[PDB]
DNA sequence: ATGTACAAACACACATCAAAGGTTTATAGATACATTGAAACTTTTATATACGCGCCTTTTTTTTTT
């Protein structure tokens, strides 16, 4: 391989354990996006780490845009911060990652025909909407977005560790599908 | 001599029975709404990938009264 699954996008989920009042939190913030007619969620967006996080009328955050586990995870504490000096004792209890979404690349031209073609049964292709073959693994479970240009789209983890394995098991096959 | 009010036949005029049928309507078939809960349904996003299209937005061209 010797390519890491590049991440673009980690959203995680975080229990600040309050009730928050969206209406006081969009008050108290610098930049925040809420207003009930799209969500039940302040979206607000952090530069550093510059993340996109929704926090519900629960409380819970899901954030979105981080390059790592701890770019969400320090974006969420801020959040929490964020939240408290707004006046409400959020806290950084039971955190998970609900996603881990990343962009890398294999750089080969590959025969996405041939393995579409021969992984039918596997992936799928209309070439006639979007370029792109999609693949299923269980183990570890990441589905894979493929493009000519040798971009690979990795998603279905909660960690950037099954993207890495998932990607040691399917760079093999970009390699074999490598069209030249 | 002598036929007359009176009541029996004796076959019939008279009140009754009975089949048929419009009309009314519960009564039911079928009817069209009225309920609601339920699951089949919507949303972010970002994230690049590689598209347009229309609409944000703007530059160049286009047109009536004194």
């Amino acid at each position: 391989s010797g390519i890491v699954p590049t991440l673009q996008n980690i959203v995680a989920t975080v229990t600040l354990g309050c009730r928050l009042d969206l209406k006081t939190v969009a008050l108290h913030a610098r930049n925040a996006e809420y207003n009930p007619k799209r969500f039940a969620a302040v979206i607000m967006r952090i530069r550093e780490p510059k993340t996109t996080a929704l926090i519900f009328a629960s409380g819970k955050m899901v954030v979105t845009g981080a390059k790592s586990e701890d770019d969400s995870k320090l974006a969420s504490r801020k959040y929490a911060r964020i939240i408290q000096k707004i006046g409400f004792a959020a806290k950084f209890t039971d955190f998970k990652i609900q996603n881990i979404v990343g962009s890398c690349d294999v750089k080969f031209p590959i025969r996405l025909e041939g393995l579409a073609f021969s992984h039918g049964t596997f992936s799928s292709y209309e070439p006639e909407l979007f370029p792109g073959l999609i693949y299923r693994m269980v183990k570890p479970k990441i589905v894979l977005l493929i493009f000519v240009s040798g971009k690979i789209v990795l998603t279905g983890a909660k960690q950037r560790e099954e993207i890495y394995q998932a990607f040691e098991a399917i760079y093999p096959v970009l390699s074999e599908f490598r069209k030249m």
